[PDB]
């Protein structure tokens, strides 16, 4: 019996179901588009329960005591086992407002409403948008448009791992003590990614510490001229608040936006041009004793954090955030020092982070 929950499931890399799956989240990305939450939601938990599958799909047979497979999924499934490919992902794919929020939230600082602003005024194309002389940038559109074609080309991992060499090198300059991890996809064994992201964590720091790293770290990479954009979030965390009810939990913990230039001589890879490359990078600051809580908020995938937090909320009463996991009948915070302790609490069997590909 596969669980409707991913928390449940184990997720890996190796997926045997793409056809599928590809068809399914372009489907949930249009209804991400179209604001239709509901239809969203309904083709992420089917893409993500074929996901966790250990065999490809070949007949309608095979998806017999399979959840979150509701009509309409299988309707999509069928056709696909029919001819190979999607009609209705394909037409989605061919779509004009489709096309251009995927084009136009492909550029560092433009979200849906932007991307909406630009249709509506005609724009099809980034040259287009670029050149236009009565536009105005915000200072992330301008550095997102500046660094496009290296933003858009794939983080591998010889370069994620020639970030993580100048995160660390830079934190432990500050604070020797400092404990600095990669979460995200790399964490789930990726090969690529859009961007390189970090979680920061220090047994004896102060909380003024703790709150001046960021700016510490930053500063000495602007000397250097390694930074080429930088946003920093204060912390808006709360030590004794309860944990978030909502379906996607904000992270309350200090953190940064940044790009930083990644000069080709720190890339030890099996392979020209500017001889650097411009790598999103985003690092998170957390008080030591909810390292756990934000490791685990951070590792992702999205999906599979979506159905932990909605797992403790249904089946165990307990409500769970980047921040701390609170107990409703015992009315009490549950401590954990590592994430096999935060699925020990929840009466979960520990998942791997590669297991998390949800
Ligand atoms: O890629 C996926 C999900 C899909 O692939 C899928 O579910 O199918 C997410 C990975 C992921 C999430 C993040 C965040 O950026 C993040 C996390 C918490 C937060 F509060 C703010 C930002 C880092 N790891
Ligand atoms: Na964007």
């Amino acid at each position: 019996k596969i669980s409707q929950y991913a928390c449940q499931r184990r997720t890996t890399l190796n997926n045997y179901n793409q056809l599928f799956t590809d068809a399914l989240d372009i489907l949930a990305e249009n209804d991400e588009l179209r604001e239709n939450e509901g239809s969203c939601l309904a083709f992420m938990r089917a893409s993500s329960v074929l996901k966790s599958l250990p065999f490809p799909i070949t007949s309608m047979k095979d998806t017999e005591g399979i959840p979150c497979l509701g009509d309409k999924v299988k309707s999509i499934i069928e056709g696909i086992i029919e001819d190979g490919e999607s009609s209705e992902a394909k037409a989605v794919l061919n779509d004009e407002r489709y096309k251009s929020f995927k084009l136009f939230t492909s550029v560092f600082g433009v979200g849906l409403k932007t991307a909406e602003k630009w249709f509506r005024m005609g724009f099809r194309t980034l040259s287009k948008i670029q050149s236009d002389k009565s536009l105005r940038f915000t200072q992330m559109q301008k550095a997102g448009f500046l660094y496009y074609e290296d933003l858009v080309s794939c983080v591998n991992r010889p370069e994620a791992e020639a970030v993580s060499m100048l995160v660390k090198e830079a934190v432990v300059t500050f604070l020797p003590d400092a404990l600095v991890t990669m979460t995200g996809g790399f964490r789930r064994g990726k090969m690529t990614g859009h961007d390189v992201d970090f979680l920061i964590t220090s047994p004896e720091a102060t909380e003024d510490e703790e709150q001046q790293l960021l700016h510490k770290v930053t500063d000495f990479w602007k000397q250097q001229g390694l930074l080429l954009y930088c946003d920093i979030l204060e912390s808006t965390f709360e030590k004794f608040k309860q944990p978030s009810r909502k379906v996607d939990a904000l992270d309350h913990f200090q953190k940064c936006f940044l790009i930083l230039k990644l000069d080709h001589g720190r890339v030890h890879s099996e392979k020209e041009g500017k001889g650097w490359k411009a790598i999103r990078v985003d690092l998170v600051m957390c008080p030591y004793d909810r390292r756990a809580f934000a490791l685990l908020g951070w590792t992702g995938s999205r999906q599979f954090e979506r159905d932990l937090r909605r797992y403790a909320t249904h089946e165990r009463k307990m409500m769970l955030d980047n921040h701390a996991l609170y107990d409703r009948t015992k009315r009490v915070f549950l401590e954990a020092e590592s994430e096999e302790e935060i699925f020990a609490h929840l009466g979960l069997d520990y998942i791997e982070p590669w297991e998390r590909n949800a």
